């Protein structure tokens, strides 16, 4: 029987569901009246959905099982419909090295698709914030968009500004910067930063890296620390576990800093 | 000059304090009048930090410059004073990929030390709730005293209670399962959980995850999946960018699944 | 102009060739007067070839520029026209471990392509012998035509052998063993193996090691140990240096054990 | 009983030999007659050496089992009794993938130990040669020691000679390059090498690989490639197999590349 459950996750019009089959093809959707999902699997009409709940099966016309999940931010973002991201691996890990937490006031910038944004609204909770300059409109309103759709733009001051002029914001907790040239930024960075407060920042390249560090290396910056994480998936087949044939090899390289108010009294 | 900066970052009796050499020595201490610290770089008087701020130098009594940090949640999962713990290279992405969001309830156990526990509190918000079942009364009482450290206790339930007889929650959003012998409990994790609900356990051996992918494949979960990940840090010299000579191998491995009501109608 | 160079790489009618080309792509074949290649390049004139050399520039009928290589035993295993290999990234490991050298008599079973006893058959020498067990004959053969092409075979005793009986040699250097179910040999290879004798053998799957590891403590074997390695490229890019997007995440664990004589006195 | 077995194996004065404990430490000596070892397990009469051989087992006075062994190439250049070396990991590899086979003329410089030297020798077969550069004399005379102790001295010229200069040698098959500033030696390189010929160096920073990339690009080489391995073994125990706590994160990138006679007609 359909059990009534979690009542915030009962699925009604507009809603996104994530719906898994058999052969492990995924499909992020828009709950809507009388609309119809053509698939390699068959039509699955959502119409039934309405009448079902999370974790129930649904079925295509051609019989094959599915199941009615209700997507998470990582399903979101991984199904993104597409620009370049912050990867969860990464994003997960940057938003713990930066501390964010419980009323934390926060500097994102730039913003693309909200992704790193949303790890970090997740995490300054009801009574913080995240300051997210973008000053490329077409991303500001794709952020604004995808943040709303996942229940995080209370948290968010989206600033379509250019930050060759600095942050209006002084004493944040931390600051997340993603630019294609993180070294123009960097004294702007410290100057929004508290005492103590933590800076990240993320390189494609090695060269980028390098002169990154030269520039943290300028200023009033501590603990400098660069990273790299490798996430490997197994097969999971009790009998013959064992890693998957191929991986992603690289996301990007992540520098982290920690703001001092000087180098010598 | 100091800065009043972030108010409730102001260092008083009873605070936790990171103190930071230029030798990469880090030592975390409860501020009190009239301790002192004898370390291998000098004295330090702790007087003297509360007349300064976050940000701040402190000198020792040889002369050596160090700052003054407000700990991070890592800082102190790491200066754990010393049992198990899931490191927080794995917490972060567990708690990501388990979907931990505002106002969700989840289950942890067993609970050690609370450093788990205390990334999934942050996760809930205020809101929500961590129910975190731990029979050993040595670490309950462990956990209690971090997470009120850690300013997190009022967002967790601490249960001293024997799992074996199952939870009293049902239809929780998440569950994480952290024992010796995770395949043994995987039934009542199951009841536990909502209709799409996440799970995450952590296995040490490649034996382990074997057995625990078996005892899964024989109830309601998809999407199951295994992972590891491998953490590289590099020497911060932007003339010399390298790897660090030796790294950690290994940690745990990662197990996910999603709960489904059936797995046939 | 052409120069004479090394004579040994003189090219001539039924020499293999590797042909590479600007987009990366690279074409091993068989020379032989009047043949043509049909590329997506263009054609390529095989009697065009017999003109040039090694390091030479052989242009398609479409323009394009390619060179003119000799194909490593690398490029040979590659592309493998197809079946299941040990990789050179482990294979090269391998023989180095299991310290294959002038003179060394080494047993390899089974052969499959010969991708392995290519290896091992260029570490013994002129004087050393590689007594390579491969009961299928359809592999006995295909490995005795890649071997003779490679100019090894005259270092290969092939023996279409089932080596459930055991080997017929003693006093072995070195024993590589790769088999679906190693532990079911492993009593044989201990027996042919001399005094202070290296052992390796390959398992897909973690499974299998736990297995093998099992029927080796059981025998008088000491050094065991166990690698997997994980390779990974760069774009070879001056200014933008970064690892590739994807790469092979596991080709096969590697078992070593040295035999002792026995357990106690 | 002690087995005749391999002759050439047989022990005798002046041979080196490893001695492998339970606790996994080993020694290597050369055996002399009256010679002892005090070790953490007690003292070691090599005379009772001279009446066992390898595999079989010695006692230290305090009654702990070791067994005798004849040491690898492995064990030689990691138990160096100490500088700066190509690891196993990455030299096997880089042999390989020069395709160093029998009757190769192979340039290598610097040489250090020999270590690196020793594996070229060992892959160019009784009819090759190593043309090995080093005009460290300390180095020069370290390595023919190493190299005379490990049966490949026959096999390898020794020439204390600047490499600025370039190399006497025209046409080799391929060229292994490890120096401080390799990008001031690749014209040279180019030089020597035959058409079709292989080039591989080794930078231990990304710095250095960035400006050796840069230099290969100006000069005819095609097939350019950068790697880099991380190899991690594991606990060998069957009930509980997992990696070790920690291993080495990097030895050196590789860089190959072929050469070509020119980039154009
Ligand atoms: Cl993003
Ligand atoms: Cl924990
Ligand atoms: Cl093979
Ligand atoms: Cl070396």
């Amino acid at each position: 029987h359909h059990h009534v459950g979690k009542v915030a996750d009962t699925l009604k019009p507009g809603d996104r569901v994530l719906l898994s089959f058999e052969d492990e093809s995924e499909f992020l959707v828009d709950l809507e009246k009388d609309k119809k999902l053509h698939t390699h699997l068959g039509i699955i009409d959502l119409n039934e959905v309405f009448e079902k709940g999370p974790g129930e099966i649904i079925r295509t016309s051609a019989g094959k099982k599915g199941y009615i999940l209700i997507p998470s931010l990582i399903d979101e973002i991984m199904n993104m419909k597409r620009t370049q991201i912050v990867y969860p691996k990464d994003s997960s890990f940057i938003a713990m090295m930066l501390d964010v937490k419980e009323g934390d006031r926060i500097i994102d910038t730039g913003v693309g698709s909200g992704a790193m944004c949303a790890v970090l609204a997740r995490a300054v909770g009801s009574s913080g914030k995240v300051f997210a300059y973008e000053k490329r409109e077409e991303f500001a309103k794709l952020a604004e968009s995808n943040l709303t759709k996942w229940g995080l733009i209370e948290r968010v001051t989206i600033k379509v500004r250019d930050i060759s002029e600095g942050f209006d914001e002084k004493d944040v907790d931390a600051l997340f910067l993603d630019v294609p040239d993180p070294w123009n930024y960097i004294d702007k960075c410290w100057e929004a930063l508290k005492g103590g407060g933590r800076f990240a920042t993320v390189c494609p390249t090695t060269n980028q890296v390098q002169e990154t560090l030269k520039k943290l290396q300028e200023l009033p910056f501590i603990r400098i620390e660069v990273w790299e994480s490798l996430f490997r998936p197994y097969k999971p087949v009790p009998e013959r576990l064992r890693p998957v044939d191929r991986m992603v090899a690289h996301t990007a390289y992540m520098i982290f800093a920690t703001k001092v108010c000087r180098r010598e009294e």
